[PDB]
């Protein structure tokens, strides 16, 4: 009867007509929610992303880093990087079917609000929250374009960094639509909270709104709704919230696993190849295992993913995985040719960097990085302030990021985009332990390697915490039901079960110092594994697990590394590790604990006990 709902004079690339009914719904309706000034509906072309980078730089939002080939960096508000826990929420009609009802009292493992909250709170937020800005319309794929195990977003949002850095960490543009077509979609939400004109200042070019923000998830509306916050996984939503969290429940309800893990393919010297999966804690080197360059002859090492893998059985039994990622969002600092030289060649092009230093010369800097700079060459830390190495303050955030494509990295898979997936024929645990827990074991059975998902602690970056599977963070749903549906896996048929292993590359001496010199030489770690699956004889029964027999693993190279330490195993730190373990599941995990993890903490005490 007037114009009305129809926000195509508004458009300024591609068309709503264009579009597939539901998405053009989508972006119509949170355009007269939202009130954009304009509407951009990402194509993904090269033309696209320079010009909009071009445009952040004339703006002071991004600078260039001239010393390289295409590649650029954020800073942001401080206040931007910060604990958001309490401020991510997953809302359901039950509070238990997002996390376990707590025995003693508040839940550790995931933040639920109620349908009524989030409605309370979405109305003081969105209205008009985008007016004078761009909503830029990111049509991303989760996993190559083609694959089965594949899903597909849109995300609307009123940042170009995202648009930017969602190019690099997914499948994005016009082919997405088009491969789309009527098939259903994740809807993702994204404002960074500040419309035009500002009501507070902008901090250092930033837009966020920190009071206000607020990252929840709708499983049941496959919905993804995040305010306030430009940073990394609030924003990115293809990453956490989607890949894990959302695709968590999805995988619950259909089959499938959304894990916190890398994918590599690991070669013998005979030809023989492996794919090996990986669920470490942030800060515990996923990065650089995925990676990996070997220091054992005749090995090698290629990339599937570093950070997400979802993963299914086929008709055969096979456990085929996916990354659904298409770049690395890798944490800079710590990364250098001697921890991750692959990663070093990956991002000296195309990429961009959040939150690390810049030197006089144009290129980046990061604690860590092992490289001497030239006298007189200086370095702007990430508060745009001089800085020097006597200053006590660090100069780059300490979970500062890259963001590059992962068809740059020298070793990466020939399958890492096949649409079947690559086969997973074993799954790593593990994370920061100073003491107690062995370089490396084998659990003992299917249910027992759940059983040490489930139990996973790690060193908070002192103070140890429990982080099971990784997934702390992640959990789309309540985790008791994530660990029935991981044992319902020996259930399937013709079900190939990977070999379960814990790691643990971070064990102390007495004074303070690693046991294991690590990275590159985790390879030999890797050799074992390969054997064990393969069914060598090269272990030894423990009760924990199986462990490495004396002279297993090939150590030449290395000088007198204290092996009696590294696989050490006591009674006493044992018999405190199953007490420890017990009562963290019977308080948060209570009602919801499967028989069959009850079953195996019962058998570790009983074989700690005879110890
Ligand atoms: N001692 C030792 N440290 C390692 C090893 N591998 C990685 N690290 C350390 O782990 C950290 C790097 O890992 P991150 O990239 O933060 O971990 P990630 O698992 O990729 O984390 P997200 O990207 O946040 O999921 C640095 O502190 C490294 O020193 C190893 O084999 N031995
Ligand atoms: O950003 C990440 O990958 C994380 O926090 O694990
Ligand atoms: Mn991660
Ligand atoms: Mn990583
Ligand atoms: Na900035």
């Amino acid at each position: 009867l007037h114009n009305g709902l129809d926000f195509s004079a508004k458009v300024i690339q591609g068309s709503l007509d264009s579009l597939p009914q539901e998405v053009r719904k989508f972006v119509e309706g949170n355009a007269q929610l939202c009130q954009p000034e304009y509407i951009h509906i990402c194509d993904g072309s090269e033309e696209e992303y320079g010009r909009l980078l071009a445009h952040m730089q004339e703006e002071g939002v991004i600078r260039k880093l001239k010393k390289y080939d295409n590649c650029w960096l954020a800073l942001t508000d401080p206040r931007d990087v910060a604990r958001i826990a309490s401020k991510t929420v997953i809302i359901t009609q039950e509070q238990r079917d997002t996390v376990p009802i707590p025995k003693s009292g508040q839940s550790q493992l995931g933040r639920w609000m109620s349908e009524e909250d989030f409605e309370k709170a979405f109305n003081a937020r969105f209205p008009g929250c985008m007016k004078g800005r761009t909503m830029y319309v990111i049509p991303f794929s989760m996993g190559p374009l083609g694959s089965p195990l594949a899903k597909i977003g849109i995300e609307l949002t009123d940042s170009p960094y995202v648009v930017a850095s969602m190019r690099i960490m997914t499948r994005m543009g016009t082919s997405v639509l088009e491969a789309l077509g009527d098939g259903e979609f994740i809807k993702c939400l994204h404002s960074v909270g500040c419309p035009l004109p500002l009501k507070k200042p902008l901090v250092n070019n930033w837009a966020c709104n920190p009071e206000l923000t607020l990252i929840a998830h709708l499983p049941d509306r496959r919905e993804i709704i995040s305010f306030g916050s430009g940073y990394g996984g609030n924003s990115l939503l293809g990453k956490k919230c989607f890949a894990l969290r959302i695709a968590s429940r999805l995988a619950k309800e259909e089959g499938w696993l959304a894990e916190h893990m890398l994918i590599l393919g690991i070669t013998n010297p005979e030809g023989k190849k492996k794919y090996l999966a990986a669920a470490f804690p942030s800060a515990c080197g996923k990065t650089n295992l995925a990676m990996m360059n070997p220091t054992l002859p005749g090995w090698k090492v290629e990339c599937v993913g570093d950070d997400i893998a979802w993963m299914k059985f086929d008709a055969q039994g096979n456990l085929r995985a996916i990354n659904p990622e298409n770049g690395f969002f890798g944490v800079a600092p710590g990364t250098s040719v001697k921890t991750n030289p692959n990663a070093i060649k990956t991002i000296q092009k195309n990429t961009i960097f959040t939150n690390v230093a810049e030197t006089s010369d144009g290129g980046v800097y990061w604690e860590g990085i092992d490289e001497p700079l030239a006298p007189g060459v200086t370095i702007t830390s990430w508060k745009n302030k001089e800085w020097r190495p006597q200053d006590e303050e660090p100069c780059a955030h300490p979970n500062s990021r890259f963001c590059t494509p992962a068809s740059q990295c020298p070793i990466i898979d020939p399958a890492w985009e096949s649409p079947e997936g690559v086969p997973i024929e074993g799954i790593i645990f593990g994370g920061r332990r100073p003491a107690g827990v062995p370089l490396v074991y084998e659990a003992l059975s299917w249910q027992h390697g759940v059983f040490v998902g489930a139990a996973m602690r790690s060193e908070a970056t002192k103070v140890i915490m429990h982080d099971p599977f990784a997934m702390r963070p992640f959990f789309g749903y309540n985790f008791g039901k994530y660990l029935a549906h991981w044992l319902s896996m020996a259930h399937r048929p013709a079900a190939k079960l990977p070999k379960i292993f814990h790691v643990n590359w971070f064990r102390k001496d007495k004074n303070g110092k690693f046991l294991w010199p690590g990275f590159g030489e985790n390879s030999r770690v890797l050799e074992w594994m390969f054997g064990r699956i393969e069914g060598e004889d090269s272990a030894k029964l423990t009760p924990i697990g199986y462990v490495p027999k004396e002279d297993a693993l090939n150590l030449k190279g290395l000088g007198d590394v204290n092996v009696e330490e590294l696989f050490g195993i006591s009674k006493e730190f044992w018999e405190k590790e199953v007490e420890e373990i017990d009562k963290y599941l019977e308080d948060q995990v209570n009602a919801d604990l499967p028989y069959e993890i009850e079953r195996e903490l019962r058998a570790l005490k009983q074989r700690i006990s005879q110890m």
